[PDB]
């Protein structure tokens, strides 16, 4: 009655859950679909180290160096958009495609280099190679960036992924904060990627790529700048409610 999947209103047919098993540490084991793990079923899954609820929010807790033994890339505990059991895959200039979620970031991790902390709390992901060979990978990452292990206060919104990095550089925006509710709306329509925060358009930019097929949303906690980092207990914490995806 109280599970994270029930509180957030998600099902295996609408979102796949990327999570870990084992105590947090460099030897924890990543699962692209956590329900593949022994003993785990989607509508009862909860683990206070990673993915849990208090009946209002669902918390995604991920750690610097988590699983670093197996893979040095940035770790995540996150949802992957599904389409009635098929993988979601949709086109950024045909139809209008929206993810809305209410979020806070409560804690930033510590970069590999020790200076700074950052994580991504929503994304659009595209094809690794589109039909023209363009390496799209993440279309956009919506992130907060601040101090290493930051626990309160002021951060910047940072927009990364293809739409900024391959088109003039990542973009940052002042005046955001930890422990602060934002109603986020991420739209891909007409070949433009756009974020609204509390009803204001804060970022909007065209993808100058021909083939905008094979996108899907992700949302959760994808740490950043922790490639090759050791496990120290440093973590990020993202909490979400009021999640929906709309396709028109
Ligand atoms: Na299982």
């Amino acid at each position: 009655g109280n599970s994270p999947a029930s509180v957030l209103g998600i099902t295996a047919n609408t979102w796949k859950i990327n999570s870990f098993i084992g105590s947090p540490g460099s030897s924890a084991t990543y699962y692209d679909d956590i329900t593949d793990a022994s003993g785990i079923s989607y509508n009862t899954y909860s683990d206070d180290n990673y993915f849990y609820t208090d009946g209002e929010w669902v918390y995604f807790k991920c750690y610097r160096g988590l699983g670093g033994s197996a893979n040095s890339q940035n770790p995540r505990v996150e949802l992957r958009e599904m389409d009635n059991g098929n993988l979601a895959s949709w086109t950024g200039d045909s139809g209008t495609h929206t993810m809305e979620w209410t979020v806070q970031v409560n804690q930033l991790p510590q970069d590999t280099d020790g200076d700074g902390g950052v994580l991504c709390f929503g994304q659009i992901h595209g094809p690794s190679k589109n039909s023209d060979g363009v390496e799209v990978d993440d279309v956009v990452r919506v992130q907060f960036i601040g101090e290493e292990n930051q626990s309160s206060g002021s951060v910047k919104l940072k927009i990364s992924g293809y739409v900024t990095e391959e088109q003039g550089g990542s973009q940052t925006f002042s005046g955001y904060s930890l422990d602060t509710t934002y109603n986020c709306k991420l739209v891909y329509s007409g070949g433009y990627v756009e974020l609204f925060m509390n009803g204001s358009s804060v970022f909007r930019k065209k993808m100058e790529v021909d083939d905008l097929s094979e996108n899907y949303f992700k949302v959760g906690n994808y740490l950043q700048s922790v490639k090759g980092a050791s496990y120290t207990g440093s973590y990020g914490l993202v909490r979400i409610k009021n999640l929906s995806v709309t396709h028109n």
